[PDB]
């Protein structure tokens, strides 16, 4: 489409599918962009996934905190698995939900091949997971290893709650 | 195409086709982008749709209802299920449809992943779009969880009585 | 790219099957020529089998709802939906080339209609609001277009012209 | 692309079988031509097996309608509604290049609809076809009758003195 | 691929495939849009070809001779059947071969079933023979024995033929 | 897509897939457009990559190595196979990968049969062992035991085994 | 697109299979550049493991052709008709990296050569041809040669550059 160009000049970026290596490349290249354009200005990153590849969230995880644009995390529909660890990720304050989103924290995959399974379970990357959410959201980790076990849907009110985002957008 | 993007340039969207994330994702964007343009002058959103997957239905509620500029609602051909729902949703005296628009209340999937029905059972959805469409048309959410259950079409004119639409537009 | 450059002569072509796509790209030419200029008229170019009624009414309703004059003009054919358009057109300027073929039949489901929109049809009772624009429009009664509609009775463009369907035949 | 710049120039291809599709793009250029200028000629080069009678008879009505004069040169072959498209060229500006293949035979052909097929039939659009090439043609209807119902190969001279084409297009110098 | 777009600029046009309806409406359509742009100027064909449809390369051979600019051809790789026709069907004196290039006149299409009947009725193999015997200097007699067989020529051997006019030296 | 093309104004290339022919060859030609935009100016080559061929793999190194321009490295999520070889490849001091980026040296990614036929005839696996063994700083007796076991390392791993110089701290 | 933007830079890429196609655009492209500035050299990089003789021949006779010197420079792979138009570059000027890899034989006859390309080789004897034109420009043996020519030869940039096929091994910095 012709219309995320133009939202780009906005510094918006939509993460609206599945995550997996194609998603997270082209994320990572629009925030190396947006930094390349404006190293100060505000990147708006609206989030629906469902989720995905761990790796392939890491990546985008890490080139969020890499940059140095505050990056605005924007819920508008669903955020689930590395979707509302992406959500989580976002700048201190600036993490949102509108009224309707659904978020789950549950971290069971995503198109990854032999090699990123491989990498997830060696390097441990799910307790990697687990502490950066304990450190994002004030959670224990013990609580944390507990709901991204389980099946539980959040609203974007409990999502606040929990600490995965800051602020529900009411109009 | 072409005219779609030029026919943005008028501040107006077409929403023709059945609604999953794909399409939500798309409005969303034309709506932030309309916005980022002009935070004042009305959007025309004309709706052509049979309806499709909530999650995705109500990413583009809550995304109207975000954005400061007020969404004008206008029905052309059909508006049913999350349609029907997106088209009482416009701007309140801004909600229009064509003398011989087909609006359907009844909400019965939309291409929507496991993951987005689990959501709206736990979190439910089905109540909540009642309640909304209650509060939008003026009717007793015991007349909306009748009426959605059966199969109800409705004339311009007789969705205009129902509340669902301010005015059916005069030639 | 012809079709983009026809658009700047405010000329739209309908020359196929009307589905929801079509409906809705006739629907937006229609919109953003009026929102380019609103007192000129529109000449909309008809070579069309017909298909979907509730794509055809979407056509239908915006031709009407639009402030420009919009003239239809048949070339090729005009075969259910598709002459239901034509007949829409502005009066005193409807036209159809001298070997242009009409038909009022309206099928007994097409156009690859969805599920929900044939239950709307049979419903809110579309084919006979069809037949009322149809007897409105081409001056016939209403028991004449019941019938006409109902058998496969291919015109002419004169035979459309003495039915009411088309203003004139265009001359060479 | 080479064909959006031939436009400019006033030329139309036809290299195609002739259906819906093709009909309704050679009708819009034709359209578009006259919109740009209604007074200065057009050239429509044919180079083609035939087609759909009623998609043929778009083109040919889209062409006696218009107010420029359009010109039609075979090159390569005009069979069927390719030749009749080629006979209803703008009378004294009907060419062939030497070469050419010309076919008048008339045989649903070309992914016709089932409503065309039974159009052509009820409004009896093999009669009109023969009617118009024998006017234009100055041959008789008895001769295009029996010419049309048989599979008949023409030369572009034999073309020419047939009455299908006004010239043939010998090269210089 | 834009690369020809590039190239037509420089009035050049490149004939790199098997010669079939599409291939000769391109090649036909970048002739007379060369001949808008300037009828003057020379065109070079560039010939790399296994050869096809005999209707399809006639429309091509037709183009050539109808525009008024003077169209090169040079043979690249390879011409055979309607390739080496079109070959030799240059402007006289303006017709060339790279010293590697293969040749040959052998007359078998990729035509389609009212193309095949055209060809048989208006017998165009006589044509073809004929237009061959007029370019190359050739009698109807041994064009019609080397069209039947599968003879390959070398670039030099085209040019003593008189299927090209000069064999292009580095 | 179209967004890789605004960063090439950056300087920026992106290697984030699988190493084949396609990929070398377009990484190449981002290396040597960007070399010909300017000679000086460092490139920024981001590495997300499972490996790939071998011969496609050596001929980015090669052309990194070639061109005038600094060639940083920068791996964002993984670097294996030849993605962990290209990633020790770049400019000395100018290695860098993300906190949570996985490395895996382990040299086993669709090639032909005669690239194949050409890695084992030309010895390229103790041409990849040595060079690895001068840019980690590490002996080729523990590059050829590390290479033949599936061992994953940590950005700070990577750092500490001399593949990349610096861990990007947040 | 960066090869449209690095055909800006008098650099050409052959980096797949060599058949018609890419031998008529890789022609084009050498032509593009002559009619673009005849005097400056070209920049070849190949990266191929060969394909059609008759491709090859295409590319070779219009590098020999041309006003202005092809450069060679061989990146990862020259195999059969790779390693010839290697090479075939400007003398003094082939070139291959390091690691890159040359493979001199020609193959069982490849690149989905026609049933009439196939034939044109065998009667106008190609690949004796090939031989000659190896010896003429590594300075070998034509003996030398056909007996390498029959092996699965594969070298190094190194042993390429004293075999002749290279004049020099691009050396890194
Ligand atoms: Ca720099």
């Amino acid at each position: 489409y012709d219309i995320y160009s133009r939202l780009l000049k906005d510094r918006i970026i939509m993460l609206g599918s599945q995550i997996d290596d194609n998603v997270a490349n082209s994320i990572v290249s629009q925030l190396l962009f947006l930094q390349a354009q404006d190293s100060e200005k505000d990147i708006y990153l609206y989030i629906n996934s469902p989720g995905g590849s761990v790796t392939a969230g890491f990546a985008i995880y890490d080139t969020i905190q890499h940059i140095k644009p505050d990056v605005q995390t924007i819920c508008i529909g669903m955020a689930a698995s590395m979707g509302s660890f992406l959500l989580a990720a976002g700048a201190k304050g600036k993490r949102f939900a509108l009224p309707n989103a659904e978020v789950m924290i549950h971290q069971p995959q995503g198109q990854a091949t032999e090699i990123e399974i491989a990498a997830n379970h060696i390097l441990k990357t799910r307790e990697k997971l687990n502490r950066i959410l304990s450190e994002r959201t004030g959670q224990s980790i013990e609580k944390i290893q507990k709901d991204t076990d389980r099946d539980n849907f959040l609203t974007a009110e409990e999502a606040k709650e929990y600490g995965l985002i800051d602020e529900v957008m009411v109009p």
